[PDB]
C-alpha cells in the first residue's frame, strides 16, 4: 500500500525540516529554500505496512495546468504553519482552497515550531480552524520531533477514512 502525502503551507514554517525528521529522524537547519523534491519512507501504521511518498512543496509561486495535475496526484495533504508566523497561519485557507480546486480531501492542519517561546498563533484559534475544516490538528515541532510521526500517521489514517467512504 502506497500514500502519496503533499507537505503545503508558506515559505520557512518547517516544510522541508518535517519531511526530514520523518524520513531521517534528523533536524534539518538550513534545508535550501527553494527545492522540491520528494522522499518514500515504509513505515508500519496501525499495523499496515505503508509506503510514504511525501511530496516537500517549494519554489516560484506559479499556478499552470502541470503543476494542477502534480498537486492533483496527492492522497493527503499537511496544512502546515508556524506558530510564531501569523501570516503562515492565515494563508492556511488558500492552501486548502487550491487543494480542492485541483481535486473531501484528506488533510491535516499542522501548527509547526511548538518548541519556540515567541508564540503568536494560539492553540484555540488552529483548533477552531481544524474544526471548521472538519479536520485534525496537531502541534509539531521538527526541532524536538514533537507530533511529527502523529501528523503524517494522522494523515494516513485520514486517507483510509475517506478510501472506506
Ligand atoms: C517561497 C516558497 O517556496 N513558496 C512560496 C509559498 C510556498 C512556496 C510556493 N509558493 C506558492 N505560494 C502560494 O501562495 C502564496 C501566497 C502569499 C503571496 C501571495 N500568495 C497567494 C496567497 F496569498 C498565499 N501558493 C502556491 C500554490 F497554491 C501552489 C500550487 C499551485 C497549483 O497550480 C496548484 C496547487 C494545488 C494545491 C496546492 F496545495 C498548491 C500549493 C502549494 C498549489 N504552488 C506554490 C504556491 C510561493 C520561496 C522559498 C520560493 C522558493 C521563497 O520565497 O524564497
Ligand atoms: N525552532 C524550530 N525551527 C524550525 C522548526 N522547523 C523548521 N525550523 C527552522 O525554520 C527554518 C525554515 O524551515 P524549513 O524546513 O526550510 O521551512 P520550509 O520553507 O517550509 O521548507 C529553518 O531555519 C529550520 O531549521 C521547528 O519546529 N522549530
Ligand atoms: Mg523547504
Amino acid at each position: 500500500t502506497e500514500y502519496k502525502l503533499v507537505v503545503v503551507g508558506a515559505d520557512g514554517v518547517g516544510k522541508s525540516a518535517l519531511t526530514i525528521q520523518l524520513i531521517q529522524n534528523h533536524f534539518v537547519d538550513e534545508y535550501d529554500p527553494t527545492i522540491e523534491d520528494s522522499y518514500r519512507k515504509q513505515v508500519v501504521i496501525d499495523g499496515e505496512t505503508s509506503l510514504l511518498d511525501i511530496l516537500d512543496t517549494a519554489g516560484q509561486e506559479e499556478y499552470s495546468a502541470m503543476r494542477d495535475q502534480y498537486m492533483r496526484t496527492g492522497e493527503g495533504f499537511l496544512l502546515v504553519f508556524a506558530i510564531n508566523n501569523t501570516k503562515s497561519f492565515e494563508d492556511i485557507h488558500h492552501y486548502r482552497e487550491q487543494i480542492k480546486r485541483v481535486k473531501d480531501v484528506p488533510m491535516v492542519l499542522v501548527g509547526n515550531k511548538s518548541d519556540l517561546p515567541s508564540r503568536t498563533v494560539d492553540t484555540k484559534q488552529a483548533q477552531d480552524l481544524a474544526r471548521s475544516y472538519g479536520i485534525p490538528f496537531i502541534e509539531t515541532s521538527a526541532k524536538t520531533r514533537q507530533g511529527v510521526d502523529d501528523a503524517f500517521y494522522t494523515l494516513v489514517r485520514e486517507i483510509r477514512k475517506h478510501k472506506e467512504k
